[PDB]
């Protein structure tokens, strides 16, 4: 419902702050991370929503694991709280007791955000909570995070690479149909001052349910397409959430992936932002034999046979015809 996603845009911000902390802060620059940060951001996203959402924490889904192994070996599971000491604590035992950066992590993970939309506020949609499940991906390219190029000039406004690719994805679907049903995106890297090196982000939410379909207010911008960097008129790009958000603003019309590379946690809010303006995600492989994804059913939960993401059905039937007469 309209709450569970104000939360979730709430929720999204507080992790596009963990991210950019982790790069703005020299204790946090200093310093695997990767994976450190990206379970601890999972791990706040989960342990939110079940705090205002009793029952809901055990709905969430995400690339992660809870569990990490520190330097000697002893898997360490991940429970934050309930205040900032015992975080700091934990973190000590993950970090090999480097007190300050437990410290900085703790600090802004336990910080709270009052990160708000008017335009949502007033929407008043009601969903069972039974129904609900949730795909989350904490950080969505993870080498463009990693790598940390701010100095990328895009192409007809598509980024090719950098801070921009970098997304944080929260999906809702339908336990029993698999339709995605809510989508936050979250890209906390957006625009940086040069003379401040602060990052803006920017959050992007979608809703389809039982025929009402409402939206983020989008900024204004024969085919253009997005293929990942990897993939072997047609733009290039770093970043699952980044294309589909291509897709989503209009930057591209196409977004298509033929590996199986992607997972459910890739293209869940970004399937459900792309149903909510009457387009959407189906399998490519089903489409050349002549099928919208799901999320509820597994293979395990890659995206077997590829995608294809479209914000017009009319470019779609364009596009593949053109594509099959070769
Ligand atoms: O950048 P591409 O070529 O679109 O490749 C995508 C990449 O962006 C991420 O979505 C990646 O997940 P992650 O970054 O979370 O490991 C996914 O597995 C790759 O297939
Ligand atoms: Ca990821
Ligand atoms: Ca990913």
């Amino acid at each position: 419902m309209s709450d569970i996603l104000q939360e979730l845009l709430r929720v999204s911000e507080k992790a596009a702050n963990i991210a950019r902390a982790c790069r703005q802060q020299e204790t946090l620059f200093q310093l695997d991370f990767k994976t450190l940060a990206a379970v601890l951001v999972q791990e706040v996203i989960k342990e939110n929503m079940e705090n205002k959402f009793p029952g809901l924490g055990k709905k969430i889904f995400g690339e992660e694991s809870n569990e990490l192994t520190n330097d000697l070996g002893e898997k360490i599971i991940m429970r934050l709280g309930p205040t900032e000491e015992e975080t700091v604590a934990l973190l000590s035992k993950v970090l090999n007791g480097n007190k300050l950066a437990s410290e900085a992590l703790a600090k802004v993970v336990h910080q709270d955000v009052f990160f708000s939309d008017p335009a949502l506020d007033s929407v008043e949609i009601n969903i069972p909570q039974d129904i609900l499940g949730i795909w989350v991906d904490p950080i969505d390219s993870t080498y463009q995070y990693i790598k940390g190029s701010a100095d990328i000039t895009p192409n007809q406004g598509i980024f090719p690479s950098g801070l921009q690719c970098v997304t944080v994805l929260i999906g809702v679907y339908d336990i029993q149909t698999g339709v995605p049903l809510m989508g936050v995106i979250n890209q906390p890297f957006v625009s940086q001052d040069l003379h401040t090196r602060r990052w803006k982000g920017q959050c992007y939410w979608g809703l389809s349910y039982l025929g009402t379909n409402i939206h983020s207010l989008l900024p204004p911008v024969s085919v253009v397409i997005s293929t990942s960097e990897k993939e072997t008129r047609i733009f290039r790009a770093a970043g699952a959430g980044y294309k589909s958000l291509c897709v989503i603003l209009g930057l591209a019309d196409i977004y298509i992936f033929s590996e199986d590379t992607t997972f459910k946690w890739d293209s869940c809010a970004a399937h459900a932002i792309l149903r909510a303006m009457g387009g959407g995600m189906v399998d490519l492989k089903e489409c050349l034999e002549r099928p919208q994804l799901v999320y509820h059913v597994g293979n395990q939960w890659a995206n077997k046979g590829g995608l294809i993401a479209y914000r017009s059905e009319k470019q779609l039937e364009t596009f593949l015809s053109r594509l099959l007469q070769h």
